[PDB]
């Protein structure tokens, strides 16, 4: 079915993956290298067996597309995956000074001090930060993510250059170029970060019509971050492709460190427990055509049931 | 036997790859994506079916781990892969003047005023280089390949920094982080270029004992090109595992743009023709530990009996 390829994966960390400590001391099961195709016209990638969230997706990619690196926009849609670090920033701060949040991170589960302080503090800086127009910009603008590395990567000499928006007019014109890369790995930044891109490189292919794609992730969670992470570029592939003019191929996805986590055991073999129900199909707002005007009411899902969904303990 | 990945890739871009117009319109068989894995300790990578140069690689990948950029040094080897860039600079300069080498590069083979006159400016601009110690630098230094990608590349705000270095340091500090790097594709400098690097990024990995890589090509020549490329990083993957302390394990080569060039079909058809012969071995100067301090004498290789080398004509 169109979603074996990640099971097939999960199968081989669990008993065949080695123990890895990792950083955050909590193992894993890694190897390195590993390549798994998606073909895109039999229906969309993400998983029936295991409930993933669509609308998440969806708001963090449109985040990304416009070069916005502001969680104000994502709050607006209800997407809170990237507030950590922003706190992170926020409770480091000169202008914090109250109640200490140092640690928040995983204090919690540990309750004690912090299960509705940190969660208290955590909505006091939400909404600051949709309203404070300022509060905004100090510490609710992450400056590199996504949105900066994609479309403003910093230039050596003084500004601003748009890779994605050069790209989607690379293919637009040269469509059979072995150069169509769109590159987050900027080392001035590297060694002075939160997390570094965790999506390195990626490059697009015009096969015959079809547009595909292949990512080098460099570091890879499966059960939580894998299910995410093959998504968010079926919809790149899949939103590029509709921009061009192009049908849509295939999206191929490489890893480096793939790796299972230690917490994730359990849940993952429930999961390989059941049986792949037919694969979603999306559509795309075909009036709109300039993908980075895209409202999110443009790109939609054509029946998606997956199972249960499943609680994996707090990763990091 | 160590060498089938590359057969098992050839005959698969040859009757299964798709027709590519590709850029200097002489077609292609692409396919996009493909990982192929090399366990490093059964033996060397290099083809036994077929001949291929090691002292040319050595010295050429010896030469990117100087970070130096001058043919000058390539040329004291005997190594002149890299002269026709280079020359592209010469003879498109204001010193050329003189006997027009507009092209020398393919209007060699269709003879006429190109054959001994293109090649006579070729061992002038070279001899030049070898010895006018400014020469050397003002066409000879090449600014831009793998040693400035990879020990210089250009900050944002004023200078050099070394990645290779410092993920040298990492792997002897922090074995098993999912960051190890090195990264090719700047950007500032991919629209005006030469040929941007084709060896895009790379990541090392230390699964216990055992350093193993993953290299993302992106563009990649099959027949002629992907021989090479193989032993380049099996050699960088080999020469850094002897400084870690580390034993070597394994090298996965990624692909996105694989293709057999239509010249190259008989050659390739003839190169299948034929059986391998033991894989050989490499042995490192164990006494000389720092590996950027290398001489040629210190990598060596033990049994190596390829066949028949083979004509493919002049790619570019
Ligand atoms: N450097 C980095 N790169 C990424 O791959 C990445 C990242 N961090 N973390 C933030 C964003 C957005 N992405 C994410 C991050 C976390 C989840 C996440 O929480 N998803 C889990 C479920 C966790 C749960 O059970 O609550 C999953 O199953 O995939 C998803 C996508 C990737 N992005
Ligand atoms: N951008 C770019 N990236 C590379 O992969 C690359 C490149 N250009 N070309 C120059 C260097 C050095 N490398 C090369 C380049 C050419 C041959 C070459 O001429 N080898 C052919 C044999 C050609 C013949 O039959 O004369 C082979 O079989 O591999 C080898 C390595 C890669 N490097
Ligand atoms: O949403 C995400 C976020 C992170 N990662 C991964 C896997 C690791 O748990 C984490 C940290 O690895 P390093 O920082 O050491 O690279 O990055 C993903 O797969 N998806
Ligand atoms: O030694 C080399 C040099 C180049 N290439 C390739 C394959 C293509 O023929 C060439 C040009 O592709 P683009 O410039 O379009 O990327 O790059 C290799 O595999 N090995």
């Amino acid at each position: 079915m169109l979603e074996q390829p990640y099971l097939d994966l999960a199968k081989k960390v669990l008993d065949e993956g080695h123990f890895k400590p990792d950083r955050t001391h909590t193992g894993t099961y890694s190897i390195f290298g590993h390549q798994m195709r998606f073909d895109l016209s039999k229906g969309f990638p993400l998983l029936t067996t295991k409930k993933v969230p669509f609308g998440l997706i969806k708001s963090e990619l449109l985040w990304f597309l416009h070069g916005d690196t502001n969680i104000r926009f994502l709050l607006q849609h209800r997407n809170h995956i990237w507030d950590e670090w922003a706190f992170e920033k926020w409770v480091k701060s000169d202008e914090y000074h109250g109640p200490d949040m140092t640690d928040f991170g995983h204090r919690s589960q540990k309750d004690p001090e912090f299960a509705a302080v940190y969660h208290e503090e955590m909505a006091k800086f939400d909404d600051r930060v949709l309203h404070d127009d300022a509060f905004a910009a100090k510490y609710g603008d992450l400056g590199l993510v996504y949105g900066s590395q994609w479309r403003a990567w910093h230039t050596s000499k003084g500004d601003t250059i748009d890779q994605l928006g050069d790209v989607i007019e690379q293919i637009k014109t040269h469509p059979y170029s072995r150069r169509l890369i769109v590159s987050a790995w900027n080392p001035e930044d590297v060694p002075t970060m939160a997390l570094p891109p965790c999506h390195t490189l990626y490059q697009f292919y015009v096969n015959d019509g079809k547009l595909s794609l292949q990512l080098y992730q460099r570091s890879a969670d499966i059960f939580l971050g894998v299910p995410f992470n093959i998504a968010s570029y079926a919809l790149l592939t899949h939103l590029v492709a509709h921009e061009c003019g192009l049908e849509v191929g295939e999206f191929i996805h490489t890893f480096g460190d793939a790796h299972l986590y230690v917490n994730h055991l359990d849940q993952i073999k429930e999961q390989l427990s059941r049986t792949p129900r037919p694969a979603p199909t999306l559509q795309l707002n075909p009036d709109k055509h300039d993908i980075f005007d895209f409202d999110m009411k443009d790109i939609k899902l054509l029946n998606y049931d997956p199972y249960p969904a499943i609680k994996a303990p707090v990763a990091v």
